[PDB]
């Protein structure tokens, strides 16, 4: 059950139905990419064609913040609640820790991906976090990127460089990567590190 707001579908999603749709995602022998649009990536998507068609093509996209629960109140069945996308990444890692499932953290300033990690392994003891890299890499630090991705047997990639940055580069190597779940999380590796509020 999908919402058309503006050309970006929205799935009708609850915070505990968008982490059981990731789990079960990571049982399919595939690459899925997940997106978690407010209402400003569908005002970038109104004047980006490129991010419009990226976001018509993803697996899933829960909804962020409370502007677009307030704006789905137009739809005949608006979406059901406020769901913030940092407490989906973080509600999903905590559910995959004792799992054990491979996860990458590619995308922040110099270091900011390694104290996340740390501060990941802190707060949920388990985390199988086999990787990590900053996001202002070159296309030849890209190709080495890729293959510790796929190498390491990573099932999960968060990818913080944010939107639109995020899904374009999720999108245009979705066939070189190897991962079930590409999810982008635009400043959450500030966050988690303790760079930003
Ligand atoms: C509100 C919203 O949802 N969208 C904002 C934002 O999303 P978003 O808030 O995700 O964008 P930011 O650029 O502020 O976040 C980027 C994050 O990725 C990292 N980083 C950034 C660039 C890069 O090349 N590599 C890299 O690793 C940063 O260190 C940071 O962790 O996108 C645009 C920035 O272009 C803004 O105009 C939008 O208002």
């Amino acid at each position: 059950e999908r919402l058309d707001i503006f050309g970006v579908p929205i799935d009708r999603v609850t915070m505990i139905q968008a982490v059981d749709i990731l789990n079960n995602f990571l049982q399919e022998n595939r690459l899925h990419i997940v997106a978690t649009p407010n209402a400003e990536i569908v005002m970038m998507a109104q004047k980006d064609k490129e991010y419009m068609e990226i976001l018509n093509n993803t697996d899933l996209n829960v909804p962020d913040g409370s502007g677009i629960v307030f704006a789905s109140k137009v739809f005949k069945k608006p979406l059901p609640e406020r769901v913030a996308g940092f407490d989906l990444m973080l509600e999903f890692i905590k559910g995959i820790s004792s799992k054990g499932v491979k996860i990458y953290l590619l995308g922040a300033a110099a270091q900011v991906a390694e104290q996340a990690r740390a501060n990941l392994e802190k707060l949920y003891p388990g985390v199988k976090i086999v990787g990590t890299h900053h996001g202002y890499f070159t296309e030849e630090e890209e190709n080495k990127i890729i293959e510790e991705i796929n190498n390491k047997g990573a099932e999960v990639l968060f990818v913080a460089l944010g939107a639109p940055k995020q899904e374009k580069w999720i999108y245009k190597n979705k066939d070189k990567l190897k991962v079930k779940i590409a999810m982008g999380v635009g400043g959450s590796f500030d966050v988690i590190a303790g760079k930003v509020k």
